[PDB]
């Protein structure tokens, strides 16, 4: 099993503030769109709650406590170990979509990243582990909007 | 200026049957609409003709004959698009059609290529890839028509 991460990181390392992502570029959620579509995505359960089922996406939700969800696309872990061994009987292919504390744990694990940079500096309290060494960025496009936004690739080496 | 290119070929080859995509893969456009948001696309008259002007796109259009909204340049020969757009822009983005892909290949840095799980009629083919690209980057999904997104570097 292969896992992505898909994030999309403001001019001064915050991802969040609160249960929020604290900006609109519009265009930007084009890219997680696309590349999330019918994918298994990786989430914690702070995120499942703001974010929701979105349609033709799959999740598997972490958590400790006894959170749950009836939706048909969603299968709650007790752990991140769970999930991925349980993943892998399904899939090959995961995507780490956050937040925080999913990405902290993650990042040393995952193979290819999709970080989106946000020309904003807001206020916050979610941030983003440093990208390890061995990563090498492979694709770089830049946008103009609203708030501009510039997305790279990068693969593990 | 960089020139990328992006297409959705199907697996025998076709990318066209006359006006028409000759087959529906929920999910493949979006990645088009991601890649080509607030950028310039160079298109043929017949592709641009044939879809239209999405919002939140720029098109430079190549004609021998055809007149247009004013995010929309015509231009009579792909030398004087090319020409034109290094003034304005940093990116173009070559968007279709047949003949447009064939006389742009051998020029473009970078290649968006979907890969479509299906073997339909049609006309309309992409050209050979020059060996000098190389993929660094591939992700498959599962839909209606499976498909496979892969992006190659000169
Ligand atoms: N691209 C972006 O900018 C982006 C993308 C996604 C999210 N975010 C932001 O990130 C913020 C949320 O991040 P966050 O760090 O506070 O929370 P989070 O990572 O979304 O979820 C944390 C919760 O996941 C569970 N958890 C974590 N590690 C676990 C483990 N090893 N085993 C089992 N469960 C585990 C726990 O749930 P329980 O408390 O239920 O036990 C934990 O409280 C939001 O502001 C959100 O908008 C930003
Ligand atoms: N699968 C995909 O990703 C994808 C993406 C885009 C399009 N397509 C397909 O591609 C097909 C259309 O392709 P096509 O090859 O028939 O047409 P095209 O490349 O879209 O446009 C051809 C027309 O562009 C003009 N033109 C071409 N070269 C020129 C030059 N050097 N100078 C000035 N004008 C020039 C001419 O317009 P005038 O005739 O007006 O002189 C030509 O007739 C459709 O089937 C369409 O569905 C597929
Ligand atoms: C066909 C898959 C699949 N594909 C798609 N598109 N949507 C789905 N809803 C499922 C599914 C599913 C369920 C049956 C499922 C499948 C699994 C599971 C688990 C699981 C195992 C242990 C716990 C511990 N609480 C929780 C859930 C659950 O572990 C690997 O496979
Ligand atoms: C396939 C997308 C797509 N994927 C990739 N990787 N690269 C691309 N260069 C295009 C494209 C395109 C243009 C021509 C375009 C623009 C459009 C379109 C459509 C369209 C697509 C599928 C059907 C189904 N028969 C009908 C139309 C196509 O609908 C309005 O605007
Ligand atoms: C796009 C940002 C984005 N960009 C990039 N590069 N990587 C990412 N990982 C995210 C993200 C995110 C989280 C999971 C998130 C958190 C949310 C969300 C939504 C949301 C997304 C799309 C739609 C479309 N209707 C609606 C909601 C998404 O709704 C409020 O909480
Ligand atoms: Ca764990
Ligand atoms: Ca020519």
């Amino acid at each position: 099993m292969k896992l992505s991460l898909m994030v999309a990181i403001s001019k001064n390392g915050v991802i969040g503030n609160g249960p929020d992502i604290p900006w609109s570029a519009k265009g930007e959620q084009l890219l997680f769109k696309a590349i999330t579509y019918n994918q298994w995505l990786l989430v914690g359960r702070k995120t499942f709650e703001s974010m929701g089922a979105l349609p033709n996406r799959k999740y598997a939700v972490v958590t400790r406590s006894s959170f749950t969800s009836d939706n048909e696309n969603v299968l709650i872990f007790p752990s991140i170990k769970d999930a991925l061994t349980n993943l892998k009987k399904i899939t090959d292919h995961v995507i780490v979509s956050g937040g925080g504390e999913i990405y902290k744990s993650l990042i040393d694990q995952v193979d290819t990243l999709h970080i989106s940079t946000i020309d904003i500096e807001p206020e916050g309290d979610v941030y983003f582990p440093e990208i390890p060494s061995n990563f090498r960025p492979v694709f770089t496009q830049d946008f103009a909007s609203n708030i501009n936004y510039s997305y790279q690739i990068w693969q593990k080496g």
